[PDB]
């Protein structure tokens, strides 16, 4: 039986993506840049905050000093941090609360493996801190998501090897990160984005202790 479950936050535990989208959109509008719609934002995923801001500036061929550049980047983050102040327990994805309860009562380790610099704050706002045994700190991770580093740090933080874990993800890079760490991935989304070689649930309400166990069993080969 697996000894720990490693959680990504966005797309699994809750949604932050919409908040990032709105923040960028507020910055753009603040400096009169138009075109940052739910279409363009799709090109801002898995990209750096610097690269994203640049893409946005390239929309209006807007030039700015390296100074004004860093300040714009900071503004986007401040908007984001302001926007997440209202995150609450109601924002927890379906099935997640019960899964955490079930894992805890089954003595299965729980760890956050997220790039979010606001992970601890967000879990406290959703009232989930007490379920987590460890939070892998994004700033201590040398290589981002595609790399297995963070799932490896998250597993070690709870005293297990990744090979004794299951990783829950909503992104292709995340799925790859889990595979390369040696943990068993179970994605949420659709094969077209995630891949055809892993178990996938359409929505998180299907992430139950019973389902995880059956998947872990049917893995033994
Ligand atoms: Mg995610």
């Amino acid at each position: 039986m697996f000894k720990a479950v490693l959680f990504d936050l966005d797309g699994v535990i809750t949604d932050t993506a919409e908040y990032h989208f709105r923040a960028w959109k507020a910055l753009a509008e603040e400096i009169g840049i138009n075109g940052v719609d739910r279409q363009f934002n799709e090109q801002l995923k898995g990209v750096s905050r610097e690269d994203s801001l640049q893409k946005i500036l390239d929309l209006a061929d807007k030039k700015v000093s390296a100074e004004e550049f860093k300040e714009l980047a900071k503004r986007k983050n401040d908007n984001y941090v302001k926007m997440i102040q209202d995150v609450s327990p109601a924002d927890v994805y379906p099935g997640i609360l019960q899964l955490l309860k079930d894992l805890r009562s089954n003595k299965i380790k729980i760890a956050l493996a997220s790039a979010s610099k606001n992970g601890p704050f967000l879990l406290e706002r959703m009232n989930l801190t007490g379920y987590f045994d460890a939070i892998a700190d994004p700033a201590e991770v040398a290589a981002s998501k595609p790399a297995p580093d963070i799932f490896i740090a998250a597993a070690h933080a709870v005293g297990v090897a990744p090979s004794e874990s299951i990783g829950l993800e909503d992104s292709q890079a995340g799925i790859q990160a889990i595979k390369d760490s040696g943990a068993l991935p179970i994605g949420v989304g659709r094969p077209e984005d995630l891949g055809d070689d892993i178990v996938i649930v359409p929505d998180t309400s299907h992430y139950t202790l019973e389902f995880l166990k059956e998947v872990w069993l049917q893995k033994q080969k």
